[PDB]
């Protein structure tokens, strides 16, 4: 639908099984984590328009999400030579640790930039805090977290109810109306 190359990023199952959802009702998406092995193949394609992506940024192993900060900033350069060419005009984010990502490339670029939310403090508050600002749309996942989002982090930015689920057409087909809306709203 709306508008073409679309990248869902996940630093370190929510966005592989969103991505492949998404593309069956056509959407073209690049998704993209970190390799966490030498032997990581770098494109793993699961339909002629949906792939994932395996960027080398830090170490080639497992590490936690309590320890990828630090790794973000190879992440921004390994994506942007992908971005330097497919342009994509929408990059949904996922979590806070790739929303820096996507806070990163939206002070550089102008697109769509949608953010998922799930639940070193310090460090976390403040983006979190950046990416509710700054993201057009952040997507919680039930009223729990919209609870706490709003209690602890901020109540500033647009969230939006998509719920956790094994329906991931029904989630798809939700996510894809509000690509579409946030394409729309370009007047």
């Amino acid at each position: 639908h709306m508008r073409q190359p679309i990248a869902l990023i996940s630093v370190h199952i929510y966005v592989r099984q969103l991505g492949e959802a998404l593309a069956a009702a056509g959407w073209h998406v690049d998704m993209f984590t970190r390799k966490t092995d030498p032997n990581d193949p770098d494109v793993i394609e699961h339909s002629p328009h949906c792939r994932t992506i395996r960027l080398q940024a830090g170490p080639l192993t497992y590490i936690p999400r309590e320890k990828l900060f630090e790794t973000l900033p190879k992440f921004v350069e390994a994506f942007k030579a992908y971005h330097a060419k497919y342009g994509y005009p929408l990059i949904h984010t996922n979590y806070w640790l790739s929303g820096w990502v996507g806070w990163q490339l939206r002070q550089q670029f102008n697109f769509q930039w949608l953010h998922t939310y799930h639940s070193r403090d310090e460090t976390r508050l403040m983006v979190e805090k950046a990416i509710l600002e700054n993201a057009d749309c952040v997507i919680v996942t039930s009223p729990q977290e919209e609870a706490y989002l709003r209690r602890w982090v901020s109540k500033a930015g647009q969230t939006r109810l998509i719920p956790c689920g094994t329906n991931w057409e029904a989630i798809a087909l939700q996510m894809g109306q509000l690509y579409r809306q946030l394409f729309a709203a370009s007047l």
